[PDB]
């Protein structure tokens, strides 16, 4: 029967309320009960308040008309204020004390999961405070999760007019009897009900979601902890660069602060990231996911020495160039983090700090040949297999639904044996026709990842093995120099291909390399771990590179 | 004969002299002439310094080894060295000291521009200190003057070896003969000459100049002062970002920092900002020049309605959502500058700060209806030349070329009469068919407008003037607001449209309205005045808007 729901922003999305404020600085001052609350409210309909609240004046212009309703109700009342009472000083800690309420945002992206219409009304005002981007922020971190946002000071309307409710059922394209409205105030939910729409006084949260969740028929209270914000592709700023005459690398952005430039690894792309890059926005950065060169919308040019790691870096660089950034922290991720080590072995300037996962920091060996070094590893036999030019994009290209269902699993559910590759003569010699589906990608997911490949394909991937002896001799070049950087490496446990012990020495050439570790995580970190990948990053990100 | 050009970095293009750092520590210090300069050249060749300077070691490890020396350097000359002598400490001084010689640089980027192929000979090294973005933003901004930019550490190569400078000739794809090789270094100019090309040993700056300026025959030497940075299209990062289901905007973003929205007027493109894009970006700034609604990349839809302010300001607003940006300083021109005003009015919450180039903002009459208030401005006229749909676009598209050329022109060349334009029945009624070439812009820059407006037309930006009832209905409701966030109304003496005089009462609704003006300057601000308007900005930037 119900089909939408309807938040309060202020005591319902969000906690304290800023309506609370009042009180509280009464009985902190030792005023009389109500003092403040009233010269907030007094006026009525025609009062400075409701004005402010149809954004008829903004809340710059509003708070000298409370101060001077503060000298009459404490006039009438027969009593002062305080010297260092400021009606600013006292919203603004208000203000910036104000958190999203999680338990109740999880439970209305619960909901509209389910197939439900979600939708914010709130008594709002237009913020031109110095400390207006506070509030700013808040908001722009819960749009994103309701379908609509009704602000009062935008509609001109206010609750409990009776007239910006019939807004509200006309937004939500639905009738009364179909929504769900909450909010802490008994006053606005009167006309809520007057017109048949269910409502829930909203007191201590789990009593309201109860009641919720009950009315709804939806298990929201005690509800297993969800994954977090998986940003839409449509719903990202796409950017281009052209690092060389035919060569153009596409990549996501999103946040501002410090630029982290994240790289995918083979055989992904920025959508490896889906995980980190709302989180690290969210977190105060400037997330740019990439599209490596060969992969999605980037150029992917046949010729195998257009993928050595030295070009590889410096169009990076030259990335960074065309945008005008002078550094950027690059977090890498298999071939990804490779790239991100020689980043910073190579163009220290550029690079404020460098993390990767899985992919550890491994010194060439003057003496032994990489195709040597390699086959001295049973489980890189695989690597060899990707060596012949066509032979791998055959089998690859083959069928790229069923090749990633094949890839992209827990280390828990594989289907894909890299020990006898070559021997098998090939990557999916045994494997099913038609896998299951991994507990990591949806159905969705999934074809995202065909439409990308089904562009360039796996040629420019693979090119990224074919030049082993060139990327050795170039790193031998680096064998004396050492990571002074800020560094961080993420280990992955049940990773059986980049095994955590493969590190183990790094601190040799990282003194200072800081460290992190994921258990039962597989190869493909960002989505087997998600959680445990953003607060290890994030984490970092703070400590070592805003600085 | 000469067709190249090479200037080394420290000394020439950059002063002073981080080299020069030894012996200034030394008299300071005093201690024995020499001494710490010895301790940096000890081992010739096989040196530490040297191994620093082919990339063989990093900075950081550098420098310790440069510590011994001088511990055995003052051990030998039988001194001592002060308790709080550090070299890390001298050279992070000392690189942090050394700026851009401006009248090189200019003198490199004039040969360029008169047909030669510029080039920087540097011996670098791999910097890796806490403060190497210092010396990353320096080659940054130098970089993009020059064709090439060969490094010491970079090539494994370093003068006066020799070889290095066969990889130059070779690089330079030139001769000998036919190259300028300038260094403040006698020894690093001798093998230059060995070769062939001509060599300028430089001290100061004016005397190598004149042998340069002579031995190329070219005015390098008291030359005008040049127009600042025009960024090149295909070297500009571009971004897309879906606003609504078929209104997808695009523009150009360089730099990092606070996010700058450039917002042109009608009829041009974020190309509008070519001269300050750069200069701001290099002031710190993240400089977004927009390709606002129904211009160049950006959906430029048939329907009306779709260009009303309203509409407008709420896809900006989405833009900086789906770009994870709380705020933005909005900067606008014409119209842009228009919409910026609104942005303000609307959503302060989203304006870090707000300033408009010509443009004043003038709250709506709520009795005069806009055709009217309108028709009671004589110059005004042509905009009910825009009302009815078609008219205007026939002769607009009509010769895109003309119609650039016939706009864009300085104060002292217009061929174009807003005034009896209804009267004649036309724009162009009596303009030349191939107007001379404005001295604003060259005949390339405005073949790139032509070809941006041969893809959506001029329907869509006449649309901007088709709303204004919508646009006044509107606005009636901030007639009881007011600006109090940062702004700044930058005014052009000869705009002869949007007169200087019509922002005289900005201050009553813009209390704390900071402002600006330019002498001699048209109604294409950008264009005319580039140097004055980045000055102006700038400075605004700095004291209202970094904060
Ligand atoms: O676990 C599984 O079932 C399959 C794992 C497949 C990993 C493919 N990644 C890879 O080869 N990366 C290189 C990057 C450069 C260093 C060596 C590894
Ligand atoms: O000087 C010249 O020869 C030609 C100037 C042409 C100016 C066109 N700009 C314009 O109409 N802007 C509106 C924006 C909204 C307010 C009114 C002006
Ligand atoms: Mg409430
Ligand atoms: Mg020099």
């Amino acid at each position: 029967t119900l089909r939408a729901a309807v938040f309060d922003l202020d005591g319902v999305l969000a906690l304290p309320a800023v309506f609370g404020v009042l009180g509280r600085t009464e009985e902190a001052l030792a005023l009389p009960r109500g003092l403040l609350n009233d010269a907030f409210q007094k006026g009525g309909p025609e009062g400075a308040t409701t004005r402010l609240m149809k954004g008829e004046i903004t809340l710059s212009q509003w708070i000298p008309l409370m101060e001077e309703n503060c000298r009459k109700c404490s006039e009438t009342a027969k009593v002062c204020l305080p010297k260092n009472f400021s009606i600013k000083e006292i919203f603004d800690k208000a203000i910036s004390a104000r958190k999203i309420n999680r338990p109740m945002l999880q439970a209305a992206l619960m909901l509209r999961k389910k197939g439900f219409t979600t939708a914010i009304l709130t008594n709002t005002w237009l913020d031109d405070r110095a400390e207006r981007d506070g509030l700013a922020q808040l908001m722009c971190e819960l749009k994103m999760h309701f379908d609509f946002l009704i602000e009062s000071c935008q509609v001109g309307m206010v609750k409990p007019e009776p007239q910006i409710y019939k807004f509200l059922l006309d937004t939500l394209k639905a009738s009364p009897s179909e929504v769900v409205f909450l909010d802490d105030i008994g006053a606005n939910l009167k006309p809520a009900r007057d017109l048949g729409m269910v409502t829930i006084l909203v007191q201590d949260t789990d009593t309201a979601l109860k009641e919720l969740e009950k009315v709804t028929g939806i298990q929201l209270l005690n509800t297993p902890a969800p994954l977090p914000t998986s940003c839409n592709p449509s719903d990202m700023s796409h950017g281009y660069v052209t690092v060389k005459p035919r060569v153009r690398l596409h990549f996501v952005e999103l946040g501002s602060g410090p630029a982290v430039c994240l790289c995918h690894g083979f055989p992904e792309s920025w959508y490896s990231w889906r995980y980190q890059i709302p989180a690290l926005a969210q977190a105060g950065y400037r997330v740019l996911a990439m599209d490596m060169k060969g992969y999605g919308e980037s150029s992917a040019p046949p010729e195998i020495e257009e993928y050595c790691m030295e070009v590889l870096c410096k169009e990076m660089v030259t990335f960074l160039d065309k945008l005008g950034l002078s550094q950027a922290v690059f977090i890498g991720h298999d071939w990804g983090g490779m790239l991100v080590w020689y980043m910073a072995l190579f163009y220290p300037e550029r690079v404020r700090a460098v993390a990767s996962l899985n992919t550890p920091f491994i010194p060439a060996n003057p003496n032994m040949s990489p195709l040597e070094s390699i086959k001295a590893n049973p489980v890189f036999d695989y690597q060899l297999y990707f060596q012949e030019p066509g032979v791998a994009e055959a089998e690859l290209e083959q069928n790229l639904s069923r090749t990633f269902k094949s890839l992209f699993r827990a280390s828990d559910e594989s289907v894909l044996s890299m020990h006898k590759v070559c021997e098998a003569g090939g990557l999916f010699v045994n494997s099913p026709e038609e896998p299951s589906l991994s507990r990591m990608v949806t159905e969705e997911e999934i074809q995202f990842y065909v439409q990308q490949f089904k562009k360039s394909g796996f040629r420019g991937p693979l090119n990224w093995y074919r030049n082993m002896e060139r990327n050795w001799k170039w790193a031998c070049k680096s064998l004396g120099r050492k990571i002074l950087i800020p560094a961080l490496m993420v280990t992955a446990e049940k990773d059986f291909v980049l095994v955590p012990q493969m590190s183990q020495h790094m601190e040799d050439w990282i003194p200072h390399l800081k460290r992190g570790h994921i258990e039962d995580c597989g190869h493909w970190t960002q989505m087997d771990k998600p959680t445990e990948v953003n607060q290890i990053l994030i984490k970092w990100l703070d400590s070592d590179a805003r600085n």
